[PDB]
């Protein structure tokens, strides 16, 4: 998670159990992408303002290795389409695409980084 506290520098700060616990079980056996699913991880996204890498995390702990791994498939392709357009906030001269959705400072491009994962879940069947 990010912590973006009021005209103070942002810092990402690991998962902790308890956070991850409440999102489980709150999804309960949702279908990845059905609206209840989406309902619930939207304001995950926006409680706990994930990196690229934390978003990886939840989705590892949230979802079955099948599931991740279309997931991981169509977000790949959606991140190429994105950088084929241009996306907010990414130097393609700086770091990886997935560095800069790393760097708490790069809150732009976190967040549209954000709005692609979100995406992704809805190729998959269910929804």
């Amino acid at each position: 998670p990010v912590m973006h506290p009021h005209g103070v520098p942002p810092s990402h700060r690991p998962w902790q159990m308890k956070d991850l616990q409440a999102i489980k079980q709150e999804v309960s056996q949702a279908a990845p992408g059905s609206p209840q699913f989406m309902q619930t991880i939207r304001l995950a996204v926006q409680q706990f303002d994930p990196t690229a890498k934390d978003l990886q995390d939840l989705l590892q702990y949230l979802c079955s290795s099948l599931v991740a791994s279309l997931h991981h498939q169509q977000l790949d392709s959606l991140i190429s389409e994105a950088e084929t357009r241009g996306i907010t906030g990414y130097n393609p001269l700086a770091g990886p695409l997935r560095v800069q959705a790393n760097n708490p400072q790069q809150q732009g491009l976190r967040r549209e980084y954000q709005q692609l994962w979100l995406t992704a879940f809805a190729a998959l069947p269910g929804s």
